[PDB]
């Protein structure tokens, strides 16, 4: 599927090892650093749980055979063999067919930069001897040559992407994964760790929409990558959202400033993928346990500028910290669709799905409150947190008619635009508000 096809989607990011199994067990996993037993069949069994929340795309773990302990898929050995932990060809195709029957997209995570660590040599690996990898070195994160030539985590064999045989093989691998399985898009791992010009050829080989992971918070660093890939993961907005909602070290001017910095660094901000947590960073609720702040952040993710990504287990209030504690098994929850955050996400996705897709950011930039439009809906965020009944007030002159009746989808709140265009109302429990006009 194309960039334009993906612009309207909202992605549920899951770890294949951690989402679901064929069995109905709610037992915890005793070691989150090794395989817990999640499978493709486990995702198929629970697709209705995911679509029930209003997601219409999933991003799954990399699929190839991995080195020991590579439950996350990022440590490939033989790129042309499936990881048998997750299932076989038939089970992966049955998942993609089940998703497609539900009009859901499937996005494959892909690695070109590295293989899994060695304990001996490279027997069994697609890149089957030391000469096919860059010499081992540690990354100097001030030196882009070091970032590209040296080994991730000091330990992941860095494929020699300047060997043209290796480039042709990497392009063949991603063309085959996408073509053989009819994936609709890819999420590209470790983009900053290979020279930019590689990515043109690799994404063309894949032949579908790609969102690249450039793990850096600076728009001036990430933005230039959109010359080479059609979308990047919005790490710069992730840091702004965390400043406003998790530490409250900035007011909402930080989100307004970051929208402007992204407009100045990126060709097309509308296709960047928005998120507030993921598998590489502590969950939101680890640092900031206030679920009203989480709900405000999730509202930004789902309705603000960009393509939303929500990390699995957000809807069950998961609160684990540093990797792998943030990679909890979902089945302890028994896929409870009555969970407050599941019903919240379903509510917000119903706005997303069914409103015009025109987003107008920065209707109001306050210190502790903020408003924007998502289609016809007026979205109001705040960082006062749980228990707040603070007043929020701002002008909507020329955006909503004077005297217009606004009704909040989240809480009971009804408010009338004043005779001169001002919206003024009290929060309920610090919750986001999503107003429509009568
Ligand atoms: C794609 O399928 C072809 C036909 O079996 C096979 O030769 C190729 O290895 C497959 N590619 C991958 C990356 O699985
Ligand atoms: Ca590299």
């Amino acid at each position: 599927a194309t960039s334009d096809d993906w612009k309207s989607k909202a992605i549920y990011q899951l770890l294949t090892d951690r989402f679901g199994r064929a069995d109905d067990s709610t037992s915890n996993c005793s070691n989150l650093s090794n395989y817990c037993g999640g499978t493709y069949e486990g995702i198929t069994k629970h697709l209705d749980y995911i679509s029930g929340m209003g997601f219409d795309a999933i991003w799954i773990s990399p699929i190839p055979k991995n080195s020991d302990g590579g439950y996350h898929g990022y440590w490939a050995t033989d790129f042309y063999q499936l990881n048998s932990n997750f299932g076989d060809e038939s089970q992966l195709k049955a998942l993609i067919q089940a998703a497609h029957e539900r009009d859901m997209y499937v996005m494959l995570d892909v690695v070109a930069n590295h293989a899994g660590p060695t304990s001996n040599g490279y027997s069994g690996y697609t890149f089957g001897d030391a000469s096919l990898y860059h010499p081992k070195c540690t990354i100097d994160y001030n030196d882009q040559t070091s970032i590209e030539q040296c080994w991730v985590a000091d330990e992941l064999p860095d494929i020699d992407t300047e060997n043209s045989d290796n480039v042709a093989i990497l392009n063949d691998i991603v063309s085959g994964w996408v073509g053989n399985y009819s994936f609709d898009g890819i999420r590209i791992d470790t983009v900053k760790h290979i020279r930019k010009d590689f990515w043109t050829g690799y994404a063309e080989a894949a032949g579908v929409f790609a969102t690249g992971e450039v793990f850096n918070g600076d728009p001036a660093y990430v933005g230039p990558y959109q010359k080479y890939l059609p979308s990047l993961i919005n790490y710069p907005m992730y840091y702004a959202l965390n400043d406003v909602f998790v530490s409250k070290s900035k007011g909402f001017s930080r989100i307004s400033e970051m929208l402007g910095s992204n407009r100045n660094a990126f060709e097309d901000t509308s296709v960047l993928t928005t998120f507030v947590d993921n598998h590489d960073n502590p969950r939101f609720l680890n640092s900031q346990s206030d679920k009203a702040l989480f709900k405000n952040a999730l509202t930004y993710v789902l309705l603000g500028e960009g393509i939303p990504i929500v990390y699995y287990g957000s809807e069950q209030g998961f609160s684990g910290g540093a990797d792998p504690a943030n990679r909890e098994v979902l089945w302890t929850t028994n896929y409870d669709t009555s969970s407050d955050l599941y019903q919240f996400i379903k509510t917000v996705n119903s706005v997303r799905m069914k409103s015009n897709k025109a987003v107008y950011m920065d209707i109001y930039v306050g210190d502790n409150a903020y408003a924007f439009k998502h289609g016809d809906a007026l979205v109001v965020l705040n960082n006062y947190g749980s228990g707040s009944t603070n007043q929020v007030s701002f002008s909507v002159s020329g955006k909503f008619d004077s005297g217009a009746s606004l009704m909040d989808i989240v809480s009971n709140i009804t408010t009338t635009v004043s005779s001169d265009g001002t919206v003024t109302f009290n929060l309920k429990d610090g919750l986001p508000a999503i107003f429509t006009s009568a």
